[PDB]
C-alpha cells in the first residue's frame, strides 16, 4: 500500500481524492485497526489544502468520524 | 504542538533530530496513548531520508519500538 503519512492533497486534487487515496493507504498499513480513524482524521486537518483545513476547521465538536467530515466538506461545495 | 503528519527529515537535519521532533509533536497531539508508537515507527520508515529508511528496513523483526529503531541508526553512524 501506498505510503499513507506521504499523502497530502495536490493542487489538482479534490479533496475527496486525496480523502479515498488517504484512507486506501492507511487500511493497507501496520497500523492497528483502531489507530486508523484518529490517524485519518489528523491527516484530514494537517495534509489537506489550506482552504480545506480552514473549513474543517469549522465543523461542529459532534461531528468525529471520517465519513462525518467528508460528508461536511462535500456538502459545503 | 507541531503537525506531526508533516514533518520530514531535512536535507539538514540529522535522523535524531527528525526523530525528536516527530515523537514530540506525536505524543503532543490527540491520538489514543495506544497509537503513538505505530504511528511513529511508520513516520521514522516513511518520513525520514532515503538512505535511512533504507537503514531502517535492514533492522532485525526484533526490533519494534521507536528506542531500539534510533539506537539501531545512531549505532551504525
Amino acid at each position: 500500500a501506498g505510503p499513507w503519512a506521504d499523502i497530502m492533497q495536490g493542487p489538482s486534487e479534490s479533496f475527496v481524492d486525496f480523502a479515498n487515496r488517504l484512507i486506501k493507504a492507511v487500511e493497507g498499513s501496520d497500523l492497528p485497526p483502531s489507530a486508523r480513524a484518529p490517524v485519518i482524521i489528523d491527516c484530514f486537518r494537517q495534509k489537506s489544502q489550506p482552504d480545506i483545513q480552514q473549513l474543517i476547521r469549522t465543523a461542529p465538536s459532534t461531528l468525529t468520524t471520517p465519513g462525518e467530515i467528508i460528508k461536511y466538506v462535500l456538502d459545503r461545495q
